[PDB]
DNA sequence: CAATGACGCGTAAG
DNA sequence: CTTACGCGTCATTG
């Protein structure tokens, strides 16, 4: 039952959309910013390709790096339209959509244990 | 034996005192940084140890986080006297004496921002 | 050129 | 306490 949850990684509140089942997205909550990393992930791209798109293409807009600390938060962070943009090229947004079409009123749940 | 060396580390060149003689601790050639992580590590802490007082001592000052490269020179930085005070609080600067008080001669960098 | 396992850090969760 | 996580270098391979 995949789903959009609540988490908190090193201060940092963020939307985590859970499918797959072992699949995650996550969106923060603060600048609604998202992990360009995990969508390229989701598109099937292993590890020398996504290094490679995320060099040459991703970064070469406006981004975030994010080398620390928990591993799932870790990766590239773009603004949601470039996100989105992203996700609707590699042809992925249809198992992405929720995490796109979140509007929050307070509050989403805590994730499974 | 044991003594002081000089490596580089993704271009960032260090001095390296080793003992032990896997054990080491680096302090930068640029800033005089050094590693806090390789301190706490000569120390008898362990990884939760030294996992508290990383976050709530060292942390709170003038300090960088670097995870990811290569693996030795990973751990958090913080200024030499800086580290010279944690390493008197937590009864190791004797042992690591040489990587404190070694001096190429002219001239060492100033305080940085 | 590209791939890939080792490394080991800061984090999180059991 | 224990494990799991993913990253970016380095050495090594094809």
């Amino acid at each position: 039952g995949p789903g959009i949850y609540s988490a908190t990684y090193s201060g940092i509140p963020v939307y985590e959309y859970q499918f797959g089942l072992k699949e995650h997205v996550m969106r923060r909550r603060v600048d609604d910013w998202i992990n360009a990393t995990h969508i390229l992930k989701a598109a099937g791209f292993d590890k020398p390709a996504r290094t490679r798109i995320l060099e040459r293409e991703v970064q070469k807009d406006q981004h975030e790096k994010v080398q620390g600390g928990y591993g799932k938060y870790q990766g590239t962070w773009i603004p949601l339209e470039a996100g989105e943009a992203l996700a609707h090229r590699n042809n992925i947004f249809d198992r992405l959509r929720p995490i796109f079409e979140f509007s929050p009123g307070p509050d989403s749940p805590p994730p499974a244990p």
